[PDB]
């Protein structure tokens, strides 16, 4: 490959490349969203607004209808049309297909009319406005004319290799440590939108640590990394890379990172157990020793810090039921349980004397994780709870995540910048994680409570700001009470390039894009970085 012809990119690959399926982005090699596949919408989370990108136009009608207007000109890179035949299809394969994970869109979604040739018009039984939003930049249009005959085990099953998207990059080849993505000469973009992506080739490249990437990045090998990377300010200093902020914190905010709790595992099951641990945790030293201040403290109840998600803060009751760190009230908690350490070796008994002992963990590799979970496992120790940090490689923490399979687990996936905050309350209660084997959607711990199913649909249903408000106050005092999920920090949005080769990467002084190509982040404007960088020489 033409070193100055190809982008080196690195960050989101942590298994080996196997799968390109659009309908199981949890296995799919990330940018087969973004890159292969294509949305209606993006979202820029810089601006809160909308971008129309396969749709021309969408926009709700009355309370229970919503216009689609798909832009003409648009191709498959097969080169067969893609037409609203094939965002009808997109949505109705997942009608009797029910094991697709937006089936449930058919509870509140009754019927998609034709209206003309490019036109579709959405008739709701039940509009769910924040879920709609969300629904708009995630679900990849597929092409009818290559799934219509699939059985639904080859749906969720295939590994779609060579997937056929239409995008502007196609996978050209694949080994076990990286993806080639090879420009679409044909992409639609070209023409209708006047974008031009400049690399030829996008190579994905996979690591079995963050350290490995430092030294590509030094050495010009890597042009756009998603890794997190410690020493920031030598990485600038020394070897002239360039990150979002010019000077600390460097990194945007991405996400809450927090630890989503096994409520089947005793004595994690007594919430008041879990509210102690809660009050254990010293987030702070978690800036200060693994992120060295590059990230914030969360608030208690997890919400991002950012104007669109905070006009909504429920400050009253924060005040009055949120946590902190104070190793003082934890002891005072488990005390009170009757946990209690008669043996005097440093960690407390159940309430019948015997003695436990439980895990978190992280992907091996994640470094700043790493060091992450060390200092909340000490943290707990110091209230005399019994926890060791574990290091399962990707795959396994993935699995041991989805199927619930964990006691402690850091993690942030469901958590992310997003067009509403439902998505924050239902990346963490997400209640059909209760009764499924695995959960892709949060509620990773399967906590369980009818009360929060009834609020995550109020909040839904609702436009109006007095009611999200309302509604966002009474979920985050369950939040509070019950603590599944215990917000710690907010995680970066690892972001730092090379100039060997690409420059004018979008920066705070110029936001053309969020460089950002995590799977969920292509079309939260990570695709915009490919059309702004530009060949050095
Ligand atoms: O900071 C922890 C690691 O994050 C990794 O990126 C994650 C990201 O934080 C979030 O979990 C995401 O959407 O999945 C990504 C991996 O595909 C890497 O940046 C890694 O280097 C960090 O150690
Ligand atoms: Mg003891």
């Amino acid at each position: 490959f033409e070193r100055n012809k190809t982008l080196y990119w690195g960050g989101a690959l942590w298994s080996p490349p196997s799968n390109w399926n659009p309908f199981t982005p949890w296995n799919a090699v990330a940018g087969t969203i973004g890159l292969v596949y294509e949305p209606l919408f993006l979202y820029d989370p810089l601006n809160d607004k909308f971008e129309p990108w396969l749709a021309e136009k969408g926009e709700w009608v009355s309370n229970n209808e919503y216009v689609l207007t798909l832009r003409k000109g648009l191709r498959w890179q097969d080169g067969v049309p893609l037409t609203a035949d094939d965002v009808v299809f997109t949505f109705e394969i997942a009608k009797k297909y029910t094991g697709i994970s937006y089936s449930p869109v058919w509870n509140w979604l009754g019927r998609i009319e034709r209206v003309d040739e490019r036109t579709l018009k959405f008739v709701f039984s039940d509009p769910r406005y924040q879920e709609w939003k969300q629904m708009l930049i995630n679900t990849p249009i597929v092409p009818k004319h290559i799934w219509e005959n699939k059985t639904e085990e080859e749906v969720l099953q295939a590994a779609n290799e060579n997937p056929v998207g239409s995008g502007p990059y196609y996978v050209e080849s694949w080994a076990d440590d990286r993806c080639v993505f090879k420009k679409n000469g044909n992409w639609w973009g070209i023409r209708e939108l006047g974008y031009d992506p400049k690399p030829e080739r996008i190579v994905e490249l996979r690591v079995l640590s963050n350290n490995v990437a430092v030294g590509m990045l030094m050495k010009g090998e890597l042009d756009w990394s998603n890794f997190f990377l410690p020493g920031v300010p030598v990485l600038k200093k020394a070897y002239g890379i360039v990150t979002w902020y010019e000077n600390a914190p460097y990194m945007l905010p991405a996400n809450t990172a927090g630890i989503y709790i096994n409520v089947n595992k005793y004595p994690l099951s007594i919430p008041e157990f879990r509210r102690a641990m809660a009050y254990a945790i010293n987030p702070e030293k978690i800036v200060t020793r693994a992120y060295e201040n590059m990230v914030t403290a969360a608030n208690p109840a997890g919400i991002l810090p950012l104007p669109g998600y905070m006009k909504y803060y429920p400050k009253e009751v924060v005040d009055k039921y949120g946590f902190k760190y104070d190793p003082e009230m934890a002891k005072k908690i488990l005390d009170e349980l009757g946990f209690k350490d008669v043996n005097k070796d440093g960690f407390r008994e159940d309430p019948n004397g015997k003695p436990f002992k439980l895990t978190i963990e992280c992907p091996y590799g994640w470094t700043d994780w790493m060091v992450s979970i060390q200092s909340i496992a000490e943290d707990l120790v110091k209230v005399g709870i019994n926890v060791e940090p574990k290091y399962p490689d990707y795959s396994k923490y993935a699995d041991d995540l989805y199927g619930g399979k964990f006691d402690l687990i850091l993690n942030n996936f469901t958590t992310g910048v997003s067009a509403t905050i439902w998505s924050y309350f239902n990346g963490v209660f997400y209640p059909d994680a209760v009764e499924s084997e695995y959960s892709y959607s949060g509620n990773f711990g399967k906590y369980a409570n009818p009360e929060v199913e009834t609020l995550l649909d109020e909040l839904n249903r609702s436009n109006d700001d007095a009611k999200i408000k309302e509604v966002v106050a009474k979920l985050s005092e369950i939040l509070l009470k019950d603590l599944p999920f215990i917000p710690l920090w907010y995680n970066g949005a690892w972001f730092q390039a090379s100039e060997a080769v690409w420059t004018n990467w979008p920066t705070e002084k110029n936001p053309y894009a969020v460089p950002i190509g995590w799977n969920g982040w292509w079309q939260l404007t990570g695709i915009k970085t490919l059309f702004g960088i530009e060949a050095k020489h």
